[PDB]
This record gives structure tokens, sequence and C-alpha cells, in this order.
């Protein structure tokens, strides 16, 4: 027996009618490795009202997705606000881990001004950790251009650390 | 050594006495990718009314959550409203928004599909924060929204899964 | 590089003195499985009275709660009744009501099996609500229903293992 | 003729939308790929169910210490060197307890003769894994008020148990 399409994205809900295969012995590694991602996605998705959130949730804003939102954001097009761009700025911070920025950070030279960026992502990240609405307020609260380039170094480092 | 069948589905509670291996290195990759998917399984369930307790039952059991709800809409298998509703809760919980939004993206605009994604979007959200409210509510529809509701949740689920 | 041996246990805490890979992208897959599951363990452990500190022993370790409870019913190696019922939290834990519900579903109606199986799935779902009211609860059982009771589950969790 | 997965994806979630080309179908991805991002994915599920409210803990994440890890922290403090207060020491040994598992030391103290002097190390560290799995703010607060000398000893037996633990 295959097995159960639905059992490979979570629990398949149809009881016996259902013909396929839930019997994990059975099926081959790539599909057991497919539902290990299914699965891992549903159990941090499980353990996760605000202006400009249910903006992201819009037809357009999926398209951009949470980077092109942001950029959109700098170069004030596709009418992007403030409030947007801050909740996005949480999403992106909540996606990025701080060992990785550290581990950055330990490759630069002493003195180096890069530093000095890397260790206000890092404090970002962990405010953001702690209380992503109050850190999503204080982001509202930066002057346009301070904020613009807060996002950019984010974004930047969100690039280096996948390239790296 | 083989692997302890008892530690493929979580852990062995023989102590020394049991004589297969308990050490992962030595495993094949097959037992460790069954084990991973019966932790996984453990996990999700280790952070999760009327009509609650009759799911639990054998008929129930076997109809599964998609065979309550499917009985309820055509009014067979003795499925109350009230199960149903747990029912229409346990499938929301099942769901993820994100397939449903990726759905919705690729419909042209005003296709009147989009409102019935975006309704399904807010039940599975409502669904997440407070099940027992959800379920409160999905009570108090008339009978036959709710299984239009039902209906709609039941085939977008039917349609994420070949696609 | 070879794969880091604390990294394919949870977390390298070496620092930059460790040469070993700490880049999941280069590693085999067999250590990339491995890790998972130890870290599976981990997630689980850290999601989780009279009898219980005697079950980290020596020798309770050495029985495991298989051989605990099997040496209550036996009246061995010295375990006491509240042991006993902890132990039994602990197996109760490990099992899932839904490989109970489908072994109860394998059944003729009205075969005496239905009823055990019932029971355990109870307790199980008691166990998982409040381990602590579920072990007071099976402290006031008479030791002959106890015994009774713990051999059932022992012997669906062993059916459910080979099967 | 198909796409690669998306590193971005293989390292959590792509936050790019519609404008990413890369794959984020797992259908499609090589197994490697799937068992790289178990591996981050669990990374961040555990992270995400863990301090620097107390004394010593925003230190271990300076460039020096990052640099060390917890085990050149405690270390170093054994040593007297690279300027690692006893405070530090104490928020670096509870990381080391958290990475440790009971299981692993019972099994340890179960190949012990009766009366070995391992064993009451063994239980010791036991014992401290425990609390601070239950309160590691109350744990590292034991720890210290430890008389350096104690609590040395104390460091320096939990590192030899995880090197050991760790070579089999
Ligand atoms: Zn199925
Ligand atoms: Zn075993
Ligand atoms: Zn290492
Ligand atoms: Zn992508």
């Amino acid at each position: 027996r295959n097995p159960c399409k639905f059992e490979i994205r979570g629990h398949c809900l149809n009881g016996k009618r259902c013909h396929f295969s839930h019997n994990y012995f059975e099926w081959p590694p790539h599909a057991l490795l497919v539902r290990q991602n299914f699965m891992l996605n549903r159990i941090l998705k499980s353990m996760d009202e605000i202006d400009g959130a249910a903006e992201l949730d819009r037809t357009e804003e999926y398209a951009l997705g949470v980077v092109g939102v942001l950029e959109s954001y700098i170069g004030s097009i596709n009418n992007i606000t403030k409030q947007s761009a801050c909740v996005a700025m949480s999403k992106l911070l909540t996606e990025l881990n701080s060992d990785d920025i550290k581990k950055l950070r330990d490759n630069e030279e002493l003195n180096s001004p890069k530093i000095r960026v890397y260790n206000t992502v890092i404090s970002y990240i962990e405010s953001n950790r702690k209380n992503n609405k109050q850190t999503i307020h204080l982001l509202k609260r930066l002057p346009a251009d301070v904020l613009k380039k807060t996002i950019k170094n984010t974004l930047d480092i969100h690039k280096s650390i996948t390239i790296n």
C-alpha cells in the first residue's frame, strides 16, 4: 500500500474508509522525510489585533512576502504603510536566530562598525522573542529614515547568513 | 543488535532486561525515520464539552472526523449537531491557513471562492485561539449554513491534499 | 570535516575551539537522522509525590518501568504500591489511545476485552490530563484489582508493539 | 528539469513570497535537504520553549565568551583566566546541565561497583540536572553560594561526565 497523502501532511481523518497505508514501517523514506517537515511546521506554528498586521494577509502582500513588503517600504512603493512594515519586521526577526549573527560578529576585526549593527539586530531579535507586540511598537516610534536603515541591515544579514 | 521496537515507538521501558539496541548510532536509517514520526506525533499530541465524548466511541472512531462530518451532512449514523461541531474544530486544527492562502492566490480576482477561502481561514484562526469558543459559534449556526461551511472546509481539505 | 559528536546529541558547547563540523549541509544523512532523535527526546522531555524518587534508584532503573510493574505483580524486588502506581502513570504516558481504539475495533461486540480496552483508554486520558490525580486513584484501588489493571495494560503494551 | 530547494526554506520558512524561484515543495526535494531542514526546525522548536534578568548571563553573549563556548568559559573559570567571573561560570554551568541528561548518567552509575566514590558524584550531578530543569534561576543562585573550590570541583566533574558520555 502506498502512503496516505493525508497522513503525509499530518493525520488522516478518514477513519477505516481510507485504503492507504498509515503504517510508518512500510513507508518509503522520502515520505517519512516529507511528513516530518509538515509536522515540524505544525509544531512550530502551534507555539507562536495590532495595526498593519491584517494587511500582510492580503493578496499582494502575500505575493511580496515579508521581504518584498520590507523592500517595498524602503523604496516607498506598493502601498506599504509603516505599521505594516514594522509587523513584517517582527516576522523577519522571528525567522532569524542570534547564534548565526554572533557567528558573523566573530568573523569581524575589532572596532569594525558592522559589530555595532550585528549587536543592534541581536538585541531586536531578543526583544522580539520576549514580546513582539512591544518590539513592533518600538519600531513604529523610530524615525522613518532610521527604521529603513535598520530594516535594510536586517535584510542584508538575513541574505548573507543564508548564502553562508 | 536490531533496534528495539519499543524504542522505535518512543521509549523502551524494559530497563536492562531488553536485549535490543537502544543506541541510535547503530540503527539503520529506516528505523530512525520511523521513530521520528512516532515521536513527532507524541510531541504534537502533548501540546493540545457537549458532543466531544461521542467522537471517542467505536463507530465515530471508525468514521473518523471526516466520516462524522459527512454523516452529519447526510443525516446518517446518528451524528448530532454538537458532535459535528466538535469534529469540525478537529478538522480546522488539522488544516493550515498558509495552504489556503496559497489556494486563494491562484484565484482570479472577484472569484466567489475567495470569500469561502477567507471564511475558512478565519475559522482556522478562531479555532486556534479558542476552540471552545469556535465550537460554540458553530453550534449557533442554522443547520443549513453549518452544513455548507463543513462541506466547504471538507472540499478544501481534499483539494490541498491532492495538490 | 566530520560531524561534531556533541552537536549530534544536541548543541556543541565548545565554541570555536571545536574543529568538527557544526554545519548540517555537510553532514552525512545518518548523523542528521541520529541528531533528530536525540533532539526529539529532548523536546519531549522538556514539556513534561510518594513512590516517585524510588524509581530513580539504581535497581528500579535497571528494572525499568515494566520490570518495576511486573515485580510489583509478583511481589518481588521490594516494589511498594506507591511506586507501582507512579510507574503505571509512566506506562500510560507511553501508550496511545488510538492504538487501543484500533484494537477495540477488531473485537466482536460484547467481547469482554472491550471493557478492558475502554478502561485502559480512560486511564490513558486521565493520566494525560492530570497524572498526579490518576496516580492517586490508582493508589486507592484494592491491590488485586490494581494488579489486574497493570497486567492488562502491560499486555496491551506488548501486543501493540508486536503489531 | 526541476527546481532546487530554497535555501531559505531549508533553514525555516522562505519569506520572499512568490518572487522566489526556488522550490518550496517538500515532495520534490532531495532527501538531504529535507534532513537538513528538520535539524534547523528542531533547533528552532527547542529554542522557542526556553536569563538576562540574572547576573553573569549577558557576559556569555559577548564576542570572546561566544568563542570560548560554555565549556571554554567553565574551563577558563577553573584556571582563573579570560576574565570569567563566578556569576558567569554559574550561568554557564546551568547551560551545561541543560545539555546533559540524567538517563545517561544513570547508565554510567549502573556500571559502577557499589561503594565506588564515582557514585556520589554521579548522584550529585544528577540532582543538579534535575534542580536545573525545575528552576534554573534557583540552581544558579545555589551554585553562586558554593565556596569557589567546591564549585570548581563540581564544574570539573560535570565537564568530565559530559566528555565521557559523548565518547560512549
Ligand atoms: Zn488515510
Ligand atoms: Zn528495548
Ligand atoms: Zn563541536
Ligand atoms: Zn524561497
